[PDB]
């Protein structure tokens, strides 16, 4: 039940991020290895991601001068 | 006593930054001292949040049955 600090957040936020535009891009390449592997992988980093951005916006209002949730999310 | 992350998102983080910290690593042995501090500056910050992550995944594994150990997620 502990909260995660800010600078814990945005430092998870960017990786999830980041490993989602990895997957995505293996997926796309022209033959794709191991797919079904990767779409179940990336259901799970988009629930990681979804709860993170979720705990992002409290900390908005709890520690100052943050970026924008979106900036933490930019490609790059 | 509101954040309320759920285990698996603990999870997924603690294996990412695990592994971003593993990159990191590799690439400052690769030769080119360019970025080095940069690097290093930036490894701090992830093992700070692992430290976080690591703490707040130890209370999950008080209050849930048949999470997997922490160290079966940093291999």
């Amino acid at each position: 039940m502990m909260n995660l600090k800010p600078q814990t957040l945005m430092v998870a936020i960017q990786c999830v991020a980041a490993r989602t535009r990895e997957l995505d891009a293996q997926l796309q390449n022209d033959d794709p290895q191991n797919a079904a592997e990767l779409e179940q992988l990336l259901v799970g980093y988009d629930l990681a991601a979804d709860d993170l951005k979720n705990a992002y916006e409290q900390a908005l209002g709890q520690y100052s001068g943050l970026p924008p949730y979106d900036r933490l999310i930019e490609e790059p």
